[PDB]
């Protein structure tokens, strides 16, 4: 898929020097819905759910997704598609994703703060978390789809993936927890931080459908199928499901696989329903 | 070159430019400074959508000729005359998530002006012309050949942020002084009301490196500082006041530079060194 190199969107823009007019109104969009979007930590009060976060199970799983989200993920890809993908809407919009993953960091680390408010509880915590079965699992699936080997199309479609596949699970964990009315800044940044990571996922799935040359069928399905197996792997299995079911997590988690599929113009391989009317 | 080998053998191990191993999470805060420009910088975000031109597409046709064509060089100049680098090179998270932020905002400066161009210049022949003819001007060759000098791969990190201080602090200085001109004629509201944000955002932005510059353990020669600084007012006196000419339009050349070394004092002060201009600011309306 690399030969085609010929590709307009991932080609130098001569002919252009400045912005307007808008070359593509549709990723243009994209960029200010998420500028209007934006949102910073300090919206996230606190104080009332500590309080509220002081059952010894429930505690138990909210500080192992707290550590997920904040240490899971090793060695920086909105840098690099920003720097590869060469219409300005574009670039525009990669650039201020960056500024916002810093937010969504920020804001963990903050929740994190709160909730453990002992330094060595949490770094033991941050220690027994970076071993994890679903955290190898994550860093073999990054290994194997985000090559400077791979094409622009495969890490596009891999990017999806990230966006829209992995952290799903725990996505929904918390908004379980939203259901029963409980930890209120918890539950309320995560509706944020998830609203972001819904945009970020239907913007590569826009930049994919740009491309002249799109991947085989097959290709896709693999690259999604082996993200569904990293995300089964944490939520219900490697942290046990404290009132959720297992199973039906699952059927979630494929459900959202197939979405992100028929986004990327592709079948659905699971036929999963969304088995949560709450999400 | 010598006082420049034997930096950047020094910052072999600066802890600003040192992997953050012992650190797994933001809190606790490691640098309450670097982060209270940060949290300032956030709470000011903006967009271009805050920007109205009604109002100036009524003051521009009563502007005479001098004035608009000054006005549509100091905005294509604007538009087309590295955070990025920086956001990779220093290592201390707090730093990260301010230039992260500083390329968003640079943006969102640039799209202002891209605004600005196309409302200001409706005939894309003529901003064809504008932009080929600001890529030859000797203002901008000038520009870039002391970018050339000072930010490369081959400098030292100190030498790069001295460097990129007078980006913000310096270059430029003299037009966002220029549009506050306009503003006191009580003249185009969007051009000068994006400008004070604009200009108030590159006032965080040279500060920001200020502070960074003073987190050094190891300075450069004041010597060395210096000159990078009265090549950048040489870089800037070269446009404002030379290859756009003020006078003809009401404006004052000679405070213009004086101005410059004015911005260039405010500047090597902030960067620990002596003043060496002793310019005094000539226009009571640029604090006021
Ligand atoms: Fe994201
Ligand atoms: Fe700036």
């Amino acid at each position: 898929k690399s030969k085609e190199a010929n590709e307009k969107i991932l080609s130098k823009e001569t002919d252009r020097f400045t912005l307007y007019p808008i070359l593509y109104p549709d990723v243009w969009d994209f960029y200010k819905k998420a500028e209007a979007s934006f949102w910073t930590a300090e919206e996230i009060d606190l104080s009332s759910d500590l309080k509220d976060f002081e059952n010894d199970n429930e505690k138990h799983f909210i500080k192992h997704v707290l550590a997920f989200f904040a240490a899971s993920d090793g060695i920086n890809l909105a840098s690099k598609f920003l720097r590869q993908v060469k219409i300005t809407e574009a670039k525009k919009f990669y650039a201020f994703q960056i500024a916002v993953e810093n937010i969504h960091s920020e804001t963990y680390s903050l929740l994190i703060d709160n909730y453990i408010k002992d330094e060595k509880e949490r770094m033991n915590l941050f220690h027994a978390i970076e071993n994890i079965p679903a955290v190898k699992n994550k860093a073999l699936w990054a290994a194997k789809w985000i090559n400077d080997t791979n094409s622009f199309a495969e890490r596009i479609v891999a990017n999806a993936c990230v966006e829209g596949i992995l952290f799903s699970g725990s996505f929904c964990a918390i908004f379980w927890f939203k259901k029963q009315n409980k930890l209120h800044g918890l539950t309320f940044s995560n509706e944020l931080i998830s609203r972001d990571e819904g945009l970020h996922t239907d913007f590569n799935c826009l930049i994919y459908s740009l491309l002249e040359n799109k991947l085989p069928e097959e290709v896709v399905q693999n690259i999604v199928k082996e993200a569904v197996e990293v995300e089964r792997s944490f939520i219900c299995e490697s942290l046990p499901c404290i009132g959720m079911n297992s199973r039906l997590m699952s059927q979630y988690i494929e459900f959202v696989a197939d979405r992100l599929l028929e986004c990327l113009g592709s079948p659905k391989i699971f036929h999963a329903k969304n088995p949560f009317n709450w999400m």
